[PDB]
């Protein structure tokens, strides 16, 4: 009955993930800004029958809590389902806390009761996310003390997320241990943000290893310890809390309810500080480098797969131009190739790249350009997703590199790989390919020669 298109256009892209992807729509008639989520049918399998998911839609539509991202509609076509709702443009939480000089116990109790508000009110309301991460915690602005909205609640319950390496990273730490036996209800909710907080107040996950297999063997058995030199700073409200959220037993684990009048809670998120603020410098150094390394192991796989992507193009786009050309004179007019870009891009599984198109064809046509030869059209057109794509990938190595050495260890490499899921031996014989005097460092662009030998380029 009703149609997306008709009431928002795609204004940019706000990111990607194990679903589809969240677009950044304005409303058509009163310009009401909003995230779009994009969900493919033929791609995302549907957990239960259609009625279930348009039964917890109006659920969600009905609901509103400050800790909520707000869905606000829902549509549906032949192959994709939309959910819009609220936009949030202060980004993911750790994001922000990495950029801080200073965090404290009232710091991180007052970003945990936001989380555990939230999880109340949902709960109450019978709903589970089940896959919460740092990455679910949005900011309204990139400040301290600012809003935090949890993404993706719900969504968990009707679609079966991507199995793609580039989308379980960084989901292995928070999974609660019932979730992966199969058991599990409300309270794995709680598990994962006694994860979150163990983080916050220690920078280090309580369930770590060198891959993934690894971490869920960790979490699996259930065990951790407070052994880190860095939780002598913090109060034993805190670790009590902490033990009570990562109970093994869901029915033994305290609610999210409880969570809110504990001792800690109730003391270190009072309106006026009663307490100390000393800095968790450690903690902040850990989760700095913890952040980083999540997101270069994201950067390399993400460029890796637009390698793969980008082969396809070179190739299929000479093909289109070729059987555009009546002539043969291998030339083609503006319209000609904005035809031809636009057939590229129709044969794939983002809804945004057939408008973007004409904006791309002029910015190739300004540095080339009537008449214009398309082979050299495709090299420059080429070139300059290529360059993007290098200059993404770079941005994360920066960040990473924090001594600005310009360089990563060997042992750096390791855990980058181990948490993008690159088996040991095929990265180190990439290494001994890339350079025969390798003395256990990369440079930038060695790193990204490895990347492209490890994806067949």
């Amino acid at each position: 009955t009703a149609i997306f298109s008709d009431r928002y256009k795609g204004q940019r892209v706000l990111g990607k993930g194990s679903f589809g992807e969240v677009i950044l729509c304005k409303d058509k008639i009163t310009g009401q800004e909003c995230a779009v989520k994009v969900i493919s049918k033929r791609q995302v399998k549907q957990k239960t029958d259609k009625e279930s998911l348009l039964r917890e839609v109006q659920l969600l539509k009905q609901l509103d809590h400050p800790n909520i991202m707000k869905l606000y509609e829902f549509f549906e076509d032949k192959g994709y389902f939309y959910l819009v709702g609220e936009v949030y443009t202060g980004g993911e939480l750790f994001d922000e806390i990495i950029s801080r000089k200073r965090f404290s116990e009232v710091d991180a109790a007052r970003i945990i009761r936001q989380v555990l508000s939230g999880i109340t009110y949902m709960h109450k309301n019978k709903i589970v996310h089940r896959d919460l991460k740092p990455e679910n915690l949005l900011l309204e602005s990139k400040s301290k003390d600012a809003n935090i909205r949890i993404i993706d609640f719900g969504l968990s319950t009707h679609f079966e997320a991507s199995k793609k390496m580039k989308d379980k990273i960084g989901t292995a730490y928070y999974i609660a241990p019932e979730v992966l036996h199969g058991t599990y209800d409300e309270k794995c909710d709680v598990w994962s943000t006694g994860v979150i907080l163990y983080i916050l107040l220690s920078g280090c996950p309580p369930f770590n290893g060198a891959n993934e297999y690894d971490i869920l063997k960790k979490v699996e058995k259930g065990k951790y310890t407070f052994e880190l030199p860095q939780w002598k700073k913090v109060s034993e409200s805190a670790k009590d809390l902490i033990r009570k959220m990562l109970t093994y037993v869901p029915s033994m684990r305290i609610s999210a309810r409880d969570a809110l009048d504990h001792e800690w809670i109730q003391t270190y998120t009072k309106e006026q500080i009663s307490v100390d603020v000393p800095s968790l410098d450690n903690a902040i150094l850990n989760i700095r480098q913890f952040q980083g390394t999540q997101k270069l192991a994201q950067a390399a796989l993400l460029y890796m797969g637009s390698k793969l992507t980008s082969q396809d193009e070179t190739k299929e786009l000479t093909a289109i131009f070729h059987k555009m050309d009546k002539n043969g004179d291998g030339q083609l007019d503006r319209a000609e190739l904005i035809e031809g870009y636009k057939e590229l891009m129709r044969m794939k599984g983002s809804m945004l790249d057939a408008s973007a198109v004409e904006h791309e064809v002029d910015q190739v046509l300004d540095a080339v350009d009537g008449y214009i030869e398309y082979s050299e059209f495709v090299t420059v057109a080429m070139d300059r997703k290529t360059l993007l794509s290098r200059e993404r990938l770079e941005r994360a190595f920066r960040m990473f590199d924090s001594d600005n050495s310009g360089k990563i260890s060997s042992t750096e490499l390791a855990t980058i790989f181990g948490v993008s899921d690159v088996d040991s031996e095929t990265w180190k014989s990439v290494l001994s390919e890339v350079d025969k005097n390798n003395d256990g460092e990369v440079d930038f662009d060695e790193f990204q020669q490895m990347l492209l030998k490890l994806c067949g380029n």
